[PDB]
C-alpha cells in the first residue's frame, strides 16, 4: 500500500480514510473499502464519478472528458485515478462539474 487518500462529502456520510498504493485507481481502492463511490463508464469517457481534489496530487492521464480548465479548477475523474501523494478529495462534484 503507499498512499493514505481520505474521501468526504460530508453531505452524504462518505468520511473514510483508505490505502491507495500508486497503481490502484482510488475508485477501486474505495470499493475494497466498501463504501461505494460513483462510476458510469470507468474509462474517462464522462462525469458522473468527479471529485475535486482539495489538496495534494493526482495522475489523471487516463481521462479523455475533463478539459484542461476543468482540471486545473481541481477537477479528478477518480474511477481513472492514481494517487501521487496522499491526498483528501471531495466525492461527488457532477452536479456542480460545468
Ligand atoms: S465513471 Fe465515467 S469517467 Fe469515471
Amino acid at each position: 500500500a503507499t498512499y493514505k487518500v481520505t474521501l468526504i462529502n460530508e453531505a452524504e456520510g462518505i468520511n473514510e480514510t483508505i490505502d491507495c498504493d500508486d497503481d490502484t485507481y482510488i475508485l477501486d481502492a474505495a470499493e475494497e473499502a466498501g463504501l461505494d463511490l460513483p462510476y458510469s463508464c470507468r474509462a474517462g469517457a464522462c462525469s458522473t464519478c468527479a471529485g475535486t481534489i482539495t489538496s495534494g496530487t493526482i495522475d489523471q492521464s487516463d481521462q479523455s472528458f475533463l478539459d484542461d480548465d476543468q482540471i486545473e479548477a481541481g477537477y479528478v475523474l477518480t474511477c481513472v485515478a492514481y494517487p501521487t501523494s496522499d491526498c483528501t478529495i471531495k466525492t461527488h462534484q457532477e452536479e456542480g462539474l460545468y
